[PDB]
């Protein structure tokens, strides 16, 4: 596997969920990047070096992802739930001495994004969300058309072993047709090779597949109450967020993006980038400076 | 291997225009069609058959790409696997045998059929009955995050190829059993004669059989719904007097109340619940089986 990170260290934070793995480089604020699914830290390689600039950029894989160690679920999923991979990260934040940072997230790792600024806002200065809307909001939109689109959202969380054994028939197929189905182009075009083979080997791990799986459970329902807990009480995350998503993105099919944000929080600006889903990786330069403008003031 | 589960009957291969529908026939007296749906064959109605039997000529009839019935080459809509589209091959086959108006009962898949037979050629129905669905509009119109966990196949299977096809191959024989567990009251394949389970494994385990079922489904997300939707807006309801049956664990009473939803599309229904999963004539086969004569007699 390359490393697309050239200067970049590594790191293998503990916590007590396990170790989350990150690649880490820079100086200055530290920023926090989270990637989702079906990727691993290295989707950043692009628009990581440019923080880098700026920032003392963590490129961390979720728990349970890439090199981060994968805590055994249970039948609540409960260390796949955003909440508690939040949880997990904020603690190796801590384990770095940062106990207040930036944190920008595309996808699952977004959605562990919204979910630390919904239960630690403390613990971020500035938070942006790539290509989602809150999970509440998927579900909430979920009718013909969305169950289509985002038909993995209620695959992959069939109970166990369903998705799991299906999955592992061919998983290269699987993990290449989510990168590709969800870019602009519909192929693997946008991406790095180097870095498909990253996402390629993580996905052909049993082990990682299921946590995925996790993911996606604890996606439909832990996540999902707690989402729901939020809204109904009208609690919006009152750090400034960015909501960042590709014109054919995911987001913009279920609504308007900065509208719904809007109602999750308090302090949100947003544009798109033409783009499919992988943001940083179809358009890492407007990406980048999407962020950098950002967290820079 | 492949038992013969009906014994006494005859054995039909039924030509159509779009290909041979395979079709177990037994009995004497009016014509009663019955069709199963999915992940079956016509083995389905193994126990209830006989019974029926006794008072119609039965015709257990694999669905045009199910069993042994031939397949039609698909189309990019899918067409000969809507519901529209199988209704006018059975109402084909049927015609072969003489008979043009006839009793019909479908369950699943061939309940979609069947009630799209109603609606498009109510002329060559006596009685219908449907077992344990609602209208394919129905649970998209209902679609939301609840009903997209519980029948996620709907949309998993209406993926565009091969993405559903290359998944099943990963594990037929696991998902063909985990669909037919899942779905009975028991959760498991206690529910089930072990050589009718034998002959949707071996259907399920030929590829092409597969992709014709995910034909169905893609079909069940467009054309079946569009359908659908013009028989709602035109207010067209099914005058054929019909019984709805559904298993009180089935997948029909999850979205709602099925009689009541009936009422909506048909002019003439009376509706029973049936203790039981969604596999009525095998759960359930007497309690079925009774319903069935009672209404069509």
């Amino acid at each position: 596997l390359a490393d697309l990170f050239p200067g970049f260290g590594s790191e293998w934070i503990n916590t007590s969920s396990g170790r989350i793995f990150a690649r880490v480089g820079g100086d200055g604020p530290p920023l926090l990047l989270l990637h989702g699914f079906p990727q691993t830290h290295v989707m950043w390689h692009r628009v990581a070096p440019k923080l880098a600039e700026r920032f003392k950029v963590i490129v961390a894989d979720l728990p349970g992802y890439g090199w981060s160690d994968m805590p055994e679920s249970d039948e609540q999923h409960t260390p796949y739930t955003k909440r508690a991979m939040a949880k997990q990260l904020i603690e190796a934040m801590e384990q770095l001495g940062h106990v207040h940072f930036a944190l920008a997230g595309h996808d699952r790792g977004a959605r562990v994004s919204y979910r630390l600024a919904l239960d630690s806002p403390g613990r971020l200065s500035k938070l942006a969300v790539l290509d989602i809307l809150p999970t509440y909001e998927y579900w909430q939109r979920m009718n013909r058309a969305y169950a289509l689109k985002i038909y993995h959202w209620s695959f992959l969380a069939q109970p166990a072993p369903l998705p799991e054994n299906l999955l592992g028939g061919d998983p290269d197929f699987y993990v290449k047709a989510k990168l590709a189905s969800w870019t602009r182009a519909g192929d693997l075009s946008a991406f790095d090779p180097r870095a498909v083979e990253h996402y390629r080997i993580a996905f052909a791990d049993p082990m990682r597949r299921h946590v995925m799986c996790e993911d996606y459970r604890a996606g439909a329902y832990a996540d999902f109450e707690h989402d729901k807990i939020d809204v109904e009480a009208g609690n919006k995350i009152p750090v400034p967020m960015l909501a960042l998503w590709g014109a054919s993105g995911i987001a913009q099919s279920a609504a308007t993006p900065l509208d719904v944000w809007r109602k999750w929080a308090s302090d949100v600006q947003g544009a798109p980038i033409e783009s499919g889903h992988f943001l940083p990786e179809e358009a890492p330069d407007q990406t980048a400076e999407a962020l950098v403008r950002f967290f820079s003031a």
